[PDB]
């Protein structure tokens, strides 16, 4: 059945470089549009908790072609979105890591349903 499965999330130093994984089945990444979206840590305490968890803050997403890409202002410049299709896998590279980045991440695609992954969460502390 359709899964997306995120992966790389860890413990990074303030201004360091990340890459997040999302490995897709039952469908082609080449024939979908693809988003990242994320729940952010909004209390400082490096958990993603409560109130938390009902957030949906759209991130970056990649056309079907994969000629078209669009980012959130706040990581524009900083986070590049970009797949392979072989590895039917789409990526989300993250640079100059912010605290306010701290949060779980999560891929979609609408297969006609709206999907998300399980999460990977990344945290940007010292
Ligand atoms: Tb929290």
């Amino acid at each position: 059945q359709v899964q997306l499965v995120e992966s790389g999330g860890a413990l990074v130093q303030p201004g360091g470089s990340l890459r997040l994984s999302c490995a897709a089945s039952g469908f082609p990444v080449n024939r979908y549009s693809m988003r990242w979206y994320r729940q952010a840590d909004t209390n400082n305490d490096g958990w993603i908790e409560g109130d938390e968890l009902k957030e949906r803050e759209w991130v970056a997403g990649m056309s079907s072609a994969g000629d078209r890409s669009s980012y959130e202002d706040s990581v524009k410049g900083r986070f590049t979105i970009s797949r392979d299709d072989a590895r039917n896998t789409v990526y989300l590279q993250m640079n100059s890591l912010k605290p306010e980045d701290t949060a779980v991440y999560y891929c979609n695609v609408n297969v006609g349903f709206e999907y998300w992954g399980q999460g990977t969460q990344v945290t940007v502390s010292s």
